[PDB]
């Protein structure tokens, strides 16, 4: 239906009662809450061709935000308007999402801080948040502060493990700015 | 289609390639890991009239086993034969169960184990593990190693947890069973 564009930042989704069915059509979206300090929670990076705000399929209200991470291009759409073929895009991609729910679920409980850093790393290299250096690194843009909120972690662990991570030499840590020297490494150590 | 009987303990579904959709009509089902020691992590109990094998309608592989907690009884789908109206019904199931995988993140993050041990007893309060007792009580069914899959801990430090509760009389704890004394206080407790 209609395309709404916002600027980094920017709240998309309140918590509240469910409305219409979103699809990130270029950028980046954050779906996020709060800890009982305050502190943010990153449920989910939502990609290009991924879609938020499903609740409205099921006339639940949403629990979290949806903000966009970077310049983006949002569709709205009307999940009565839908085709039968369009749910079963919307189906699939609700599998994937849960699928990577779960996957959060078991790194949370079962991995080191070290491999949840090096893997979100790794996912973020594919997002509006990576450029590619002249070097061909991959660059990423991400704050201590932000990379906590992805991990379930705070501030003050994550800076002492980038310390780590660079002296390790896999990755070479900079104000705001991470970039990825030796990404099979970081793979090994996610792994 | 069809429906199978699965005794406690039994398999349902090994990671690998899907194949059906599955339904539980009467028991409880658990989708759950294993972390790298070997330890389990349930990833959701699944009550009569929720859905799992979902990998099924996107293709995608399943990474998780499914196992019959109770006696129960599974009825087996053909993701093609499903008309319009049974898809509406599973994408509705989807985006609870979505929902519920993001509230399991926020707790794991950021609620102490009391928190968390206190919400999976009510939660199971509704499921097959619960019985009433002849003082009105509710008691459920679990030892502490399978507390501990289901809250991301560990079995030393959930009896630690169950000893304090027993101490502050929300609890009465037995022998792989568990009553439910103060109800109002495990609410409490759990947020
Ligand atoms: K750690
Ligand atoms: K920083
Ligand atoms: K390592
Ligand atoms: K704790
Ligand atoms: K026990
Ligand atoms: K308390």
């Amino acid at each position: 239906v209609d395309t709404v564009t916002y600027r980094p930042g920017a709240v998309i989704l309140y918590p509240g009662k469910s409305d219409m069915l979103y699809r990130v059509s270029s950028g980046l979206v954050r779906v996020h809450t709060m800890d009982d300090d305050g502190n943010g929670l990153t449920l989910r990076y939502v990609k290009p061709g991924e879609y938020f705000g499903e609740e409205a399929l099921a006339g639940v209200n949403r629990a979290y935000f949806a903000e966009a991470v970077t310049d983006s291009a949002i569709d709205v759409i009307n999940p009565a308007l839908m085709s039968a073929e369009d749910n079963l895009v919307v189906t699939t991609h609700l599998v994937r999402t849960l699928e990577r729910a779960y996957e959060s679920i078991y790194r949370l409980v079962g991995k080191r801080l070290r491999a949840r850093i090096a893997g979100e790393l790794l996912e973020l290299k594919d997002t509006a948040l990576a450029t590619q250096l002249d070097s061909g690194e991959t660059m990423i843009y991400a704050t201590h502060d932000e990379l906590a909120a992805a991990v379930g972690s705070v501030r003050e662990t994550v800076t002492k493990v980038v310390g780590e991570l660079s002296r390790e030499g896999v990755i070479s840590a900079g104000y705001g700015k991470i970039t990825l020297k030796d990404e099979r490494a970081l793979a090994t150590i996610a792994a």
